């Protein structure tokens, strides 16, 4: 398969849970395994936006996302915030792609400042001593000095920086349409297939 | 009134024509003059992505753009891409607020590094030489480095880097709601009144 | 009215003391309180350059530019240069707009690095601690990598660097119109009303 | 096969024509895909510097293009310096290795800076804000600190600084040897198998 | 004689024609060659504020300008704003001064991030590179961060940022007076002989 | 096979030789090919730390490595360190992996600053110029500001600075279990197969 | 006696439990007093990589570490995380040293960037504000850049950044060898006498 | 004469000897003093890409280059590695120009830092301090980072970074014309005179 094989979702609080959701729907079809994470604040924004009822407690989110994704048992591992015997929490775990969607600011300056306060700001900061893939998904606006000072540092670092930002090129006609836009763009830079976003120009062989 | 009587408003080539058009289209109803510049790659952008057929010349520009709004005769100028003889060219001009919506990373690195090749350019060169307002739409994913650290610098400066990342905690039934969540944080951060994104909170006055 | 009641003016040694004159005038015929500060260099440098004979001591000069000027008793005060009861000393003090025209390399320098050496000094320290304006209107060619680095830290901070460098595009016919189009951007500047320096392209609706 | 499928290949006015063609000519050999990128000094510097009478306009030129190399029918790709239709343009397109072989000081500017102005600079800006290959090839004497400093930034971000400076270490007999030497480390940079450079030391099993 | 043989003359679109026409003026009766550049906008600031009738083409504008000034025949080379084949586009040429009077803040910025998009700015890529004299002279107030910035890296890298900000330490009586004391620092900044600006305190033995 | 097909080795003057032995034993256990440098400390460090009684030139320095590893004929390459005919000594050569283990603050000083005095310091910035793995395994405490700035400098270029810091988090039973700790670690890093520590909650589905 | 008499011992749950548990019992048997604090996730590590049943409140915890280093009623106290009666909270309390061993990347983060949200963060902003040693001993592999920023940060300022990578040079036999090579370099730190490692060449008079 | 009477040109081991020998030949062709340096590694470069016959020694050294050049007896000094005697090593000597050519980036890399290890070191520690002409001509592709900022520090001083990149806008027909390419540039960054190489555009007085 082209890709990694498993990878780390985080979800926190920021606005755009159907982002996290919609990548994880894509992940499972794709056949890869999923180390998910959520915050305590995720769980609340999930909750303001979706008509999505997320059990609270690993073991029972686990079992919903598994049945709310049609994925293999096995599939979807789910950790709690303080878990540090899971894979994520340790550079000599196999290693994951991580993608932290959608990113809180919070989370951004945790990252960028190697705060390691809960599972998912450790994972990050193994991913960035491993070297492995780490891709946040920050929704905010206007972004801050603050905000930007922590991207860039992170982005210089090769963290990739892809803000929840859709671009409308497709004429997108819904708000679903505007959601795999980003969701593509987060599979295309993991490497992982999907059909939603053509390849732009693909079939543009010379300049009329 | 609240907020600047005049705004100049220069769309870029970044995907997000109708952030553009909405913007101008709220401005107009909220009596607002309007200084509307466009690049030739936003006249691009602005054809592949939505159904308005915008004239090419500034003159019959004007004359659609006036129609298309409902805008009073005058309200609405429109300056071509030299035209230094416009207002927005010089700091001695009567104050406006300027927003660049969408604004395309070119056009971003142009401002943070004080390129004036035209007339938006120029405005915005205006705008932070004499402290007026100037706000940013950056529409690009991922974010490299180089949008991150010409962001910082203007923000540094000021300017308000507000990306187009719309947020979803008011249950988004279309596209449209995306746009307007956007539009009206730019109408908020140049204090014009809009009625489409609630005061977050206003009726809470003690937490459960 | 708009723009600020209280206006400290200092005046400096640089070259350029007929803008400091001209300004005080305008500021008078808007009727502004004048808190007026200048330095030993500057009046040797009004001394050579104008045919303004200056009294040395405060009391005396507040009279003669109390009659110079045409103001009201007490519109125009003078304070010496370490007269720490003056209200510029303190950030306590009822608030003023800044301005140091002209300002020499000496004065741009104590303000970059916060020297606190004379009532000037210690003004522009008060208005940058309060977020007042403060506008440093230099004189001096070239600008070495000294005073180029002095002006970079304080316009990051918000001061406004406006250099007697003016423009020529409304066609000057007497050093006095050249003088009145620098002390215009400072009124600008400022939010006072000015009628020397028209609103560029204020009739222009669209492009030839 | 090893190495990249496409290859945006985008040649600017430096000195050093020879180097941009005979690199064309070897990834046509490796039966490489190129989207080929021309700017307007690169033209004059082809007239000037080789025999090569390039056609103006993408679709003659690339037919001559076609020919000139033996290529295969829509292996080369020519796109016209505003055509944002085409697959460098948008990082959503399939991914490319990109080189700009040779790249003037001030393609290196844009590249550095973000600036977009043509589809070379927003190709180069995609390959970064992607993470995708980027080669540029300078070609100039001295370097100055602009240079240097624009050339640090991006080698800092990743993309590769591969300056049109021949090696000497195994005797080059003409011209053709020295470009070859250049062209080498390029294809061993992409990671594309090329034959006119020996792997050094590859027979050395001990010290002397 | 003293001071360079020939000096590169560009005129950009910053406020201040007269003081290029001026130096051009007092180059020329030195008996200095000139190479003399003048961008699009600043043949639209030449127009407004005087009333030289410059013609377009560099042919005609080199016929016009040996007149006006009564130059010896060859003694102004006009060269167009893409011409790479005159001597100012290269190194390997003969050494020159280079002045860019007025400068404004974009071409200011363009040499500071060595964009070389007219000779103009490839001239003052090729004066840095090969550490030959260049003077701006920035006409533009305030000056802004970004302003203050481009021209901090440019002295530091031994640029002349030579402000138009005239003296008044002579009592001048026209505007002619004014203009003449920028123009004296120029040619004082370049080695070449004025009269119009005293040596200061030359007959000063003591103090007093 | 999983990860490079050759390493480069080179051993430095840090305490831990035993580090260094380790790994190349795994390496050559894996069927590597081995490019092995020692410094003339590491030497003395060898002698002082172990029981290894290593010959002091290249030839007999290989023929005792290949007994003691039990490799294969060229599998284990030995070069001395002003041998410039080794492929470590250019970017031309093969691609390798190279490791510094351990690595001295002397040699972490080289490469940050790219000194080439010797093949080890030439070796690393080939590997650096080349974007080749490059793996420092430095030993020393504390640290100073002089180590952290140099490993930072490499770190932010891509280089992975792995400290010999062994973790107790299998329950180490000997001095071999810590240094084999480390081993794995560098074998991870390098994308090298290894059995010696376990993949961190590879069995772990979820939370208790 | 020589060194502090009161030194404030933190745990934080990096690997390594082991370094801190032998430093106590030294501590102790150094008659020193010791305010010990520990991490909820080092008392997980401890649990993790020793036979050491620790208590979880401090009541009980002090009385048992009482008892495990055989140390006099009170020499040890032991302090909870958020007990801001403590002394190490304040400035005002009487001097003590302080160590954090081992050091986790976390802490390591809270202490460069002044977070306060526990007492042993609190303890070292108040050890760097008071000038009072602070030891971090960090234990991770690899260092990523933000560790070695972070690292770099507080060494600048004082801090002694003391990594957990023990030396050989004195042929250890056993884990408890390298452990207490690392305890004594923090004790060699602190001023406090220790027998475990000799003092280099002290018997070496001249050079062979 | 034109330009400086003496030249320390020191040799190091980068590829690219004929650019020193020809340089060499030229300045004994323009009847200069010159202080020869040649590094170790150097006399191992010139033997494998050229084929002259360099002796070891100083004094022979001396004897051979003034035959193989046509010197003048003691016209061509040489001085070995270590000879602090040698007027290069002092900045009391009577003032030299010093080209570095070409310069290994282990040679760029000591001048950027200061190590002043042997003479070559030195004498550019002494042109830098004393402020003569100092040229390196680097030989490397690609360039890191860790070269650049190496190049970009010592351009700030003042130094000439002058890359071997030769240019082919003169339509080079040999090895030899591309050598001579560089040497003139070397030549003319001295102030030397050269006539391999024609001023560009020098006969183009107005463009078509
Ligand atoms: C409905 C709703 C929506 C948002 C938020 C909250 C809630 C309840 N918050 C605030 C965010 O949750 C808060 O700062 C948390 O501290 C984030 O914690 P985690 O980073 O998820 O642990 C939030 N924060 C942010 O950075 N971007 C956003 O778009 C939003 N939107
Ligand atoms: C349909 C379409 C969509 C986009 C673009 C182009 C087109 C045709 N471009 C590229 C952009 O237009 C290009 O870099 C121009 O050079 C921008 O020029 P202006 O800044 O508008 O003068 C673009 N650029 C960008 O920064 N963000 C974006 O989302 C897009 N999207
Ligand atoms: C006639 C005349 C003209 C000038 C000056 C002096 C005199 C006497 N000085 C020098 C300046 O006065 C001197 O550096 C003082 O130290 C400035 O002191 P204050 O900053 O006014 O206290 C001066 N300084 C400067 O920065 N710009 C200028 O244009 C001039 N011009
Ligand atoms: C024959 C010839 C040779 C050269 C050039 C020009 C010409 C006509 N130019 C100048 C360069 O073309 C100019 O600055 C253009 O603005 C570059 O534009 P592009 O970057 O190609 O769009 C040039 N520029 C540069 O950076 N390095 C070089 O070696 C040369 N050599
Ligand atoms: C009459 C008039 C007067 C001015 C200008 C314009 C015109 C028409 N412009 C704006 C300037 O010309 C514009 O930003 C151009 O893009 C500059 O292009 P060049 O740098 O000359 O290629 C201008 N720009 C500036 O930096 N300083 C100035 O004083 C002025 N004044
Ligand atoms: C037994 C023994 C142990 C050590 C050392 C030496 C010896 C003899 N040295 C010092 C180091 O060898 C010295 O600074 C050399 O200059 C390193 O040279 P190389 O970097 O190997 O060329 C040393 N240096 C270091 O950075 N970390 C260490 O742990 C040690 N330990
Ligand atoms: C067994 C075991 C081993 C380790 C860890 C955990 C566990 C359970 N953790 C992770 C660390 O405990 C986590 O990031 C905590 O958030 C640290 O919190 P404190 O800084 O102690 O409050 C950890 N962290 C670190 O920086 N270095 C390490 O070596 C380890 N090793
Ligand atoms: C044939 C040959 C060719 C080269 C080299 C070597 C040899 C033998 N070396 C490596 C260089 O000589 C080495 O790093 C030395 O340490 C440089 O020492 P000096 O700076 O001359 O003392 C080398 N180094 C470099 O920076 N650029 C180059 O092009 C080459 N090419
Ligand atoms: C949870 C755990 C074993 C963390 C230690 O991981 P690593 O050695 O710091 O990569
Ligand atoms: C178009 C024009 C008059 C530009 C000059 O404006 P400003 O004085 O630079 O603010
Ligand atoms: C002259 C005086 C009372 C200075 C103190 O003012 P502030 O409290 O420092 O703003
Ligand atoms: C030409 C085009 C569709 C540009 C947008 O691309 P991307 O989403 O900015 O990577
Ligand atoms: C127009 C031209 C020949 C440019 C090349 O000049 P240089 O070698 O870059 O100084
Ligand atoms: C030993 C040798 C041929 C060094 C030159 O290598 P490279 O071209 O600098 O990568
Ligand atoms: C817990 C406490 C009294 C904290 C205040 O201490 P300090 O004055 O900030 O050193
Ligand atoms: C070899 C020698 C006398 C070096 C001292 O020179 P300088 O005074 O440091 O310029
Ligand atoms: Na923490
Ligand atoms: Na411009
Ligand atoms: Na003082
Ligand atoms: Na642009
Ligand atoms: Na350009
Ligand atoms: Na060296
Ligand atoms: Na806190
Ligand atoms: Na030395």
């Amino acid at each position: 398969m082209s890709g990694p094989e498993r990878i780390t979702l985080a979800m926190t609080g920021a606005s755009g849970a159907q982002y996290g959701l919609r990548l994880l729907d894509c992940l499972v079809q794709e056949e890869r395994e999923v180390h998910f994470l959520i915050s305590k604040a995720a769980q609340l924004v999930m909750a303001t936006e979706t008509d999505v009822a997320l059990p609270a407690k690993p073991q029972a989110m686990q079992a919903f996302l598994t049945e709310y994704c049609g994925a293999a048992a096995g599939q979807i591992r789910v950790f709690g915030q303080n878990d540090w015997m899971a894979p994520p929490a340790s550079g000599s775990s196999a290693p994951n792609a991580m993608v932290i969607c959608p990113c809180s600011t919070g989370t951004l300056s945790a990252v960028a400042t190697g705060a390691c306060n809960n599972l998912i700001e450790r994972a990050a900061d193994v991913a960035l001593k491993e070297r492995r893939p780490l891709v946040l998904v920050p929704r905010e606006a206007p972004f801050s000095s603050i905000h930007l000072e922590n991207m860039l540092k992170l982005s210089n670092l090769g963290a990739v920086i892809l803000p929840a930002a859709p671009g409308f090129y497709h004429q997108p006609q819904s708000v679903e349409d505007l959601v795999d836009h980003v969701v593509a763009r987060i599979l295309n830079t993991l490497g992982i297939p999907q059909d939603m976003l053509p390849r732009w120009g693909e079939q543009h062989l010379v300049s009329d």
